[PDB]
């Protein structure tokens, strides 16, 4: 019998139990497990956008928890006027709520669903919340989701802050069950290349083992990284950084001598897994931009690919409110985002071209030498 | 000033219109504005499914509104108990509502979330609906996901079924904002391959254009169709359909002489552009069942990529609680159907490759052929 009775509506955190795969990814190859810190780290990372955080504490404790300090503005704790209670239990229970849907609180941020602790929160058997404000030390503890006890004040402090605590719920998390350190270690190091001025440290109580991130240099100091085990064909990275039209294009890469592509996109510090439009307007540019060059100098028949052979590339982005295709934000469809990155790209990586001539000359034979490997491979092929 | 009056909950379909990205993807690109009509289609398609429809009729009118008919059982309009209003309205304004969340009125569904059609709704300038139920029509209008009266019985009726029309929001939706009728067709031709004995139709209303899918032979018929404008190298198509452990999993593939591959994957009938765990153990059987096939057979390095080039798959799943990594749907990420696919594939797959032994050796030479041109690419490329 299919009636009203069969039309059930899910309350508070319900959905994101029932359906954790719209909300955390893969909750059975260690990726979702992994994310559920990731969330936390990245409300982190905003308070140090915004200016207010330079210290991020992320710790794998010895019962498989996980811990994220940092040295923010806390997550608001006086009572919600609309909803009756602290404004911290409302963004731990409540889907789509906090303080990303305006520029007010945080001129630009990772965060923008007003979803993601709350799924933390959800899909964890316990959490731990200690939020240093106001002269005061605030606590809360949950149970799959659950406040055992309205947010309480349990002492003073001169600090300000917040400390989130989770363990994850086996009821939802299989098979990868334990966080692994390296995975946690790939991201922090990358957000301290990201985050200049940020102290980022790891520790794991588990045996002992503990990192501080704090690289200067930025992302040309990423690359530098990046083509470490690899060989790069020319000594000057390019480099720049812009703000136009409320869109920041910051953009680093060089060429090495292997035959990999290996771009990085990021979106107010979150990566894109799957790309985006960035991805694509900073493609778009290389190409034209490569080809007008050769043009020019007479040296021009190379496409998008060839000029991709041995490229490592950084491309980070600052959005007001971009847009991503899901909760993992593994892919940016921005449509403005292309152009702010296309049209920086073209007048910036020309200016380098011509500024740099040793470099360009390097470059343009490694673009005729990739393309010259494709044609040999194509022909390879057709004559088996 | 950051405080508890700086916390927002959304409320309503509030959330849909201040982040399309996450509940309907690109708004520029005509993605998410065709994805629009997928979600309405979908939940016929579901009807289908369940046992309750059999023809679904799509139509794009000349003022770029789509409708979608069915002969389903009709959205329920009786008065939700808890929500106090008709449950055909509960289902348009709340999130996370509907009869997809057990399996006793779907005992298998392309939806899950209990957001889609909400999400039509709320990015929709308008929305006309119209339930036939009970012997009684029931309409009711929507502008910007806002109901303008009460669902009400406007006449009588001996039919069920439900239509949706919807006019799309150009606050939201930018660039593409008219439908391509090749864009529906594509979907609804693919569904009918699906769908054996479900009368589809297209038409557009703007220049008389219709088409009417009722294919025979399912996905067997539609590898066929695929294979069309290429050639086939051998002649029987291999094909399996079975039920085991509550996973249903139909697989149908055919090699071509040319050198892409093609794997159509399928969940409850939701097609998974970037692919996942059915795709992943698709992958797996087959790479495992050729290789043992060559080892006995005396044949045998060709890898998972050699038995790719000229392949034509569809893999089709039928799963009672998915888990998607979106509202879209593209990428499962449901680890038990991996082991379903790979289980049911490595069994069918050696028994085919047995029982058709002039298929079978024409499939490994092309293996062979694949792999040899693969060294003859790297060779040449080495060479340059
Ligand atoms: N470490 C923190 N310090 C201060 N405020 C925080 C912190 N973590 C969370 N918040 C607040 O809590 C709100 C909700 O966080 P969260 O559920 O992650 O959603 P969001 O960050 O707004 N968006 P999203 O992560 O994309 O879903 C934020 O918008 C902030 O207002
Ligand atoms: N054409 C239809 N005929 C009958 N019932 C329908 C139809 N369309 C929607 N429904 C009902 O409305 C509910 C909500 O639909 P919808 O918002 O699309 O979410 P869902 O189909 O349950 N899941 P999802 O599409 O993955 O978000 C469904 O679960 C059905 O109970
Ligand atoms: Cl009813
Ligand atoms: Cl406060
Ligand atoms: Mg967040
Ligand atoms: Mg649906
Ligand atoms: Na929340
Ligand atoms: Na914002
Ligand atoms: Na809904
Ligand atoms: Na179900």
């Amino acid at each position: 019998s299919y009636d009203s009775s069969s039309i059930k509506v899910l309350k508070g955190l319900d959905a994101v139990r029932k359906r954790p795969g719209m909300y955390i990814g893969d909750t059975d190859d260690g990726t979702g497990l992994h994310h559920m810190v990731f969330e936390v780290v990245d409300n982190a990372i905003d308070e140090a956008l915004a200016g207010h955080c330079k210290e991020i504490i992320v710790t794998i404790h010895a019962d498989n928890s996980v811990s994220v300090q940092d040295d923010g503005r806390g997550i608001p704790t006086g009572i919600h006027p609309e909803e009756g209670v602290s404004a911290a239990e409302v963004i731990m229970t409540v889907l789509h709520a906090g303080g990303k849907f305006d520029d007010n609180s945080y001129k630009v941020s990772g965060g923008l669903h007003g979803v993601g602790v709350s799924v933390v929160n959800a899909l964890s058997q316990k959490l731990e919340l200690v939020i240093q404000r106001e002269g005061k030390i605030h606590r809360q503890i949950y149970e799959h989701g659950v406040p055992q006890a309205p947010l309480a004040v349990t002492g003073e402090t001169e600090k300000t802050g917040t400390m989130v605590r989770f363990w994850p719920s086996l009821e939802t998390f299989t098979n990868v069950t334990e966080f692994e350190y390296e995975i946690l270690a790939k991201r922090l190091r990358e957000l301290s290349f990201l985050n200049s001025g940020v102290s980022i440290r790891l520790r794991d109580k588990r045996d002992g083992k503990e990192d501080h991130f704090h690289y200067e240099g930025g992302i040309k100091a990423f690359v530098e990284y990046l083509n470490k085990n690899k060989t790069p064909i020319h000594p000057n990275i390019f480099y720049f950084s812009t703000e136009k039209d409320g869109i920041g294009v910051e953009v680093a890469l060089q060429w090495n001598d292997g035959f990999q592509e290996n771009i990085y996109c990021f979106t107010n510090n979150i990566p894109q897994r799957d790309g985006g439009t960035h991805l694509a307007g900073f493609r778009a540019a290389m190409t034209r931009t490569l080809n007008a060059y050769m043009d020019k100098e007479g040296y021009s028949s190379a496409t998008g690919d060839d000029a991709r052979e041995g490229l490592i590339a950084v491309v980070s982005v600052k959005v007001p409110d971009p847009k991503f295709s899901s909760q993992t934000k593994d892919k940016l469809v921005s449509s403005e985002v292309k152009s702010a990155v296309e049209q920086q790209m073209n007048e910036l990586l020309a200016e380098y071209l011509l500024e740099n001539p040793t470099d360009a000359k390097i470059v343009v034979g490694k673009i005729i030498d990739a393309a010259r490997a494709r044609e040999a491979a194509r022909r390879a092929r057709e004559m088996t």
